């Protein structure tokens, strides 16, 4: 900020594959002065046409802006970029925001490297498909250097309207279980729709009805489960676990009689039957949560 | 206009356990004139105080209103009611809306029995917990007698603001797949929160964050999937099945490493891998759907 006059750019983006390309476009559309570097003729040309400044090198892109967003093929690609001529020197006093998919140990080594050079390392996860980068309702998770993340938070909010910083080990864990739920929820939908087909319900009319008829019920059920988990109130006043176990077995049986393969639903039945066998039968269905506990 | 039959009530409710009680309560609150009957006069007490009329018998309840809602303990309870004195005759020219959960082919017999007596049978499935009976956004499914359903649709919309009639075959099959998804999606959430707890993330903050952070992503992804399934467009332009399989493997690897039990996610992985093995890898993730055909 004392450095504001020194920078002709707000942000640099390195790597212009689909995700990096959309991030750069969104940021240009929002009015940021964006500098880029890549190895991609197609991708760099459209971005230049849209107002991005093409830099001659990684080191120039790092120098051009107070933060550089990295979106690269893999960890090998990240280290290669960082090893290039004069890059170490150009990291000093810059924040790297790393959206590249990474193994858990690898991030700490990258953080170390960037820090060793006097830069700041932020790891980002964007909970969105490229089409929703920049969306007011999209979410991201960031970890690494809290101070650098706060410095650049408004910028990064350009990529996903809602963001949260968590410390390293919580961020990775949270992203893991968040994506397990989000992707599993999608697949339960594919499985039920596919199962509809075996009943003679065509996927093309049934999918929209299935979504529209379940939307409120599921959302209201999850919201209520959260309220109970927060209050630790598992009273079986409304939705007994054992009653659900009964219902689930009935559903699984009609599915089996029709000859449908529903491994996800079978697994769901396994979980709740087991919670029932563990003493949770007379509690609210949200007590299923506790059946996973170590204690 | 030929009939000109006089009713002092809009609806009768037989069965005053939890679901019947709430349905009667909601209908009274909306201003319906409601007649009730229960094997135990006890549970009618609050309903009577609320303004329900207590009928002497099932026969009187059936005669009192143009349609009678049945919400009984089980299929045996329904037959026991229908075999009580004079009930057969009192079925004639009445609509029975049966929300009692039973097994298929029970329903068909119930239907037959009611139709034989000159009555009209409508089966109902309400996709709600009791707390959301009456809710404008609650949904119900109906089948049986289409004509009778349409006759009483506005009354049945008192219980769930959105309703759909499907023919017998479709209705029950649709209810089954709808609940399979709905209940499985809930359990995926419990499994993920439980997993979080084993990473040291407190349930007290994590459940809320998990819901809030995934809501839009999931809802948008399901909307897009439906668009694709309607339009038969499986091009791998935005969300490749193969890239998802890699992503899911990595998630499974972190879960299995922390030593958490995630049987539902495990099964999800198994589904997607299979779809990749079947050659859908380059297709949109919604192609997963086809792997079940």
């Amino acid at each position: 900020s004392l450095s504001d006059e020194s920078f002709e750019f707000d942000v640099s983006v390195i790597g212009l594959g689909a995700m990096g390309t959309i991030m750069a476009q969104v940021l240009l559309k929002q009015g940021k002065r964006v500098a880029i570097w890549n190895r991609s003729p197609g991708k760099a040309a459209a971005l230049v046409a849209a107002g991005a400044h093409l830099c001659e090198s990684v080191k120039a892109a790092l120098s051009a802006s107070p933060a550089t967003i990295f979106v690269l093929l893999d960890n090998h690609a990240t280290h290669e970029v960082l090893g290039m001529p004069g890059v170490a020197r150009a990291l000093a006093h810059r924040t790297i925001v790393d959206y590249t998919t990474n193994a858990q140990d690898e991030g700490l080594a990258l953080q170390g490297l960037v820090n060793q050079a006097g830069g700041h390392y932020v790891k980002g996860m964007i909970v969105a498909y490229p089409r929703n980068v920049g969306h007011r309702e999209s979410h991201s998770i960031h970890t690494g250097d809290r101070e650098a993340f706060e410095q650049h938070r408004a910028l990064l909010e350009g990529l996903a309207g809602h963001t949260v910083f968590l410390p390293w080990d919580e961020a990775l864990a949270f992203a893991t279980v968040l994506h397990a739920h989000a992707f599993a929820a999608m697949v339960t939908f594919f499985e039920a729709v596919g199962a509809g087909d075996r009943f003679g319900l065509p996927v093309s009319k049934t999918a929209r009805l299935l979504l529209e008829t379940s939307r409120f019920f599921v959302a209201d059920a999850l919201e209520e489960a959260v309220r109970r988990l927060e209050t630790q109130d598992f009273k079986g006043d409304q939705a007994r676990l054992d009653v659900h176990a009964d219902a689930f077995a009935h559903i699984a049986q009609s599915l089996h009689a029709q000859g449908v393969w529903t491994p996800v639903f079978d697994a769901v039945c396994q979980v709740v039957q087991r919670a029932a066998a563990m003493g949770y039968g007379d509690q609210d269905i949200a007590a299923t949560t506790k059946s996973f506990a170590r204690e």
